């Protein structure tokens, strides 16, 4: 009847129907299971959590997390997170709905045909459809034209369209997102003493980093103001009552996405990312790139990327050059919104891969593209 | 037919059976045997006393505890004991009814093992399971999250459970209790030229210990009141007439459950040992733990303990947490409440431990 | 003249010359207390004991740890025993010899600083550095290749080195040591009827670790022996003259190393934590890290850990992978002769921190990367 559209980001999450205006169910994709000791299923206890059933019991759970850099690593808790998300976050059976699923540029060809396979035998999902993230953040925008940065918990990636056309040589991939800067500031706090080495822990740790972190415009002379000041002194209350208190790490945590050798990588930053990806495309076409930069994700909420990133790219380009930034205040959501616009077109029918399609052509028709 | 439940506490015995309301025989854990001359066994004398029939004729025994610091050392008094409690405090055949014990954690397996294979040779009870005192407590307490204090005459335990789940890592075990209590009781009493000697002397002065102490809010200003002031003076009666008068030892003789260096062990304070017990466990637990103290036995009976507890560890804890004691007016028969809630269960029924995989598996299955 | 070499490792003070074949003065890192009443000063009565002072005195003393999980918490008594160290093992000037010191990676930057600020200001020490335990250890085997896992009283760390070239992002840090390893003994000790309460029982416990435990090849095999054969039955004389028996606890004791879950934490094991450090660094690296496997510390000196290691590694490690485990028989020295070589070295005496030095620059100078 009406186009179910989920965006299964690492770590969150969003699902709905066609044509809503937001997601209605967002929750963490994680599965958790007691730690202790065994668990004696003769009697009233149970062995698994899911979503937010694992975040208010992660005390004594260990969590999971199936995708990992946005590929499938554990699939009975995909099954058991979709089974969920289906049947008690939308409490909707799917055998009567299609389904619009998202996934990264450039992943391996078994992750789409495994996730086929489970959403039509598994469940009996009349026909389904993968669409790229960047595509649909930009149908989201509203514009035809411009290059897309998305940045979640696993991937960053780079994909330029210029007047509904892709340009797949100059499309980027990144495994540094909001993980390896979680792990990072976890890392980095235990210069004051700080000790999280638990799932809880890095969740707590996650939390922290997405109340406190933020991108300062100038790096050297941020960390001198807050070498010779303490004005960027901040507090946090830990869930057991204990207070801790944070300086310069809130602006060291969110500097690996320009330089990635804090971690130990050999990548350039997503400013020299996004300056190459348009570097590579035709002449003709950078100057509506340059004057169309848009983000997208969660990675991208930092107050203050935007301004730095415009920053970067001006020092990049030539002086004659227009950009700007595009940050929509609601960036978080902003793949989510461009799925449901392109599955309520009228256009969007038929590029439904239906059950008779895909049981006589196999699963080599994932990777058609009809349009 | 109905299932029996039977605290072996030190010093007490509370046995009953499941689905009632209270214990229905309470009696000391006590054998007296004479002490004067021989007992000469040709005519009518006796040799044994158990329970109250020791409490009454003390005066010419010399009493027994068969469970030091809830470990059983005499297993002939223990059968004599478990004989007495089945045939005439209950008065009941105990090969018709399943029986449930309690144990302390941290016990060796030999204790176990020996009573199990007493309630399995000695007696033919159809089957049986031993549980932790805490957990019962907890049961009784009607909560699923919470961590439990039990002090009894031998041993205090704290035990923490969040939602249904064990913590055994954070299980910390103590060995004063209300036996050392007494006994301080005793060498501080000669102070002001009282002598307590003997077996009877020493449960005279646990009926005066249980009557007239109470735990104080503050000990040092207390003591200066009470060193000033002769308001804290408390009169008793001894068995054969005479009166003593008692001041200071009221509230210095509980005081060493806060104070262990009293005695002259190395241990923290009950409410340290609490407040250590609920940091070893995760930091998304220390909330729940701090909302729901549990104290049972009968050593927390004394007035002002709650109070105090509350005191230290909201001393011990952050401003920003919350914290209750719970203290139930009936903490004494908590473990025995909630051993009988859990034996009515009819998820439970699948735990007794029965004649055949007893005799198969053999010694091992009690673990 | 000629610098001091001093290893302050946890429960136990390594100390002596640099140049020299091992330490001179090895003693507990302990001091202890009368606990029984006040000790009143006005006659012939001490209040404070030393290392062997407090051990041949313990039925009478209470016994602290100034450092506990390679941290520095009582200061006090760290520099009383540094004095002791200097004044009575030693019997040496300060101000004379520079100071070579060691510490754990990953620490606060305060204890640093305050090891510094009282080497400087208590004692006038011309100079001192601060170097890393795997990094000596390293030396002292002679490679320049190889991942080292130390393991002490507090502290399990894994630190790779390739030609000389440190990989900070593939450093491991574990709390799990041989002070856990005593606290899991004497609880596992009361199955039997033991019970050890106080510090000097634990030093007792202590002893019996050292001198009966050993690591087993096959953990659940080994157990059904010890179930149904008294074979591995050992015997131990306690102070006072009893007599006491051990069965599985002599293998079940060090069993935590390789099962951190027997004392409730969720980490991984020593082995697989030595993997995840190696598979962490880069693919052309990985063979040379196989093929140098280097314990030290007292700790790794239980029977049959080496091989233990071997076969899980083996089974870790693809099947054309080369393998040894390197083991010294003096693994418990290896970090102080590093040391001692490292200070005789003629291009080490540039790394000196000077008195000008650090009254010029701050205690912000600890830091710095000389080299
Ligand atoms: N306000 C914020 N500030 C910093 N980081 C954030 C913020 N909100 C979300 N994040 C981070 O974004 C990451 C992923 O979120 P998102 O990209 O929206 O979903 P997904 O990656 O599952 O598609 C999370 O790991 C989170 O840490
Ligand atoms: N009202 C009271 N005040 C102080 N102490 C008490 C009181 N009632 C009981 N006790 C003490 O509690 C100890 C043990 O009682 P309890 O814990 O109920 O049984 P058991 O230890 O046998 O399981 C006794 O030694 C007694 O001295
Ligand atoms: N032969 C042995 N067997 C088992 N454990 C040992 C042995 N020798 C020493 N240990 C343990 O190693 C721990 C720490 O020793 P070590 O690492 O040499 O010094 P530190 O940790 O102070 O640097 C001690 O707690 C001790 O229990
Ligand atoms: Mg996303
Ligand atoms: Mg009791
Ligand atoms: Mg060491």
């Amino acid at each position: 009847t009406t186009a179910l559209v989920c965006d299964n980001g690492s770590g969150l999450v969003k699902a709905g129907f066609a044509g809503d205006d937001a997601p209605r169910a967002v929750f963490p994709s994680i599965v958790g299971r007691p730690r202790h000791q065994g668990v004696m299923v003769g009697m009233g206890q149970k062995d698994s959590y899911v979503g937010d059933e694992a975040q208010s019991k992660r005390g004594i759970l260990t969590l999971k997390y199936p995708i990992e850099h946005g590929i499938i690593t554990n699939w009975d808790d995909m099954e058991k997170i979709w089974h969920h998300t289906f049947y008690n976050e939308l409490r909707v059976a799917p055998e009567e709905h299609p389904t619009l699923l998202t996934e990264a540029p450039l992943n391996p060809k078994a992750n789409r045909e495994k996730m086929t396979q489970i959403m039509f035998e598994t469940f009996n999902v009349p026909a389904m459809y993968v669409a790229i993230q960047a595509v649909l953040s930009l149908y989201a925008s509203g514009r035809t034209t411009g290059i897309v940065l998305d940045s979640g918990d696993g991937v960053t990636h780079n994909v330029p369209i210029y007047e509904g056309y892709a340009l797949p040589h100059a499309i980027m991939r990144l495994d540094l997102a909001g993980r390896d800067l979680t792990d990072y500031l976890m890392k980095i706090l235990t210069e004051r003493g700080y000790s999280f080495v638990t799932t809880a822990e890095r969740e707590i740790v996650r939390d922290i980093k997405e109340k406190l972190c933020y991108v300062a415009l100038d790096f050297e002379n941020e960390m001198a103001t807050a070498a010779s000041s303490s004005s960027l002194e901040k507090s946090y209350e830990l869930p057991d009552g204990q207070v801790i208190t944070i300086g310069n790490e809130r602006f060291r945590c969110p500097e690996t996405l320009f330089q990635p050798s804090f971690i130990g990588m050999e990548s350039a930053g997503i400013h020299e990312t996004t300056y190459n990806s348009i570097m590579k495309c035709d002449i003709d076409i950078r100057k509506d790139l340059y004057a169309n930069n848009v983000m997208s994700g969660g990675t991208t909420m930092y107050p203050g990327i935007a301004d730095r990133m415009q920053k970067e790219i001006t020092a990049l380009a030539p002086s004659t050059m227009k950009i700007k930034i595009i940050a929509p205040p609601e960036r978080k959501y902003s793949v989510w919104i461009g799925g449901s616009i392109l599955a309520s077109l009228s256009t969007f029918q038929q590029m439904w891969i239906t059950k008779q399609e895909y049981d006589e052509a196999g699963p080599s028709i994932v990777h058609r593209k009809c349009f």
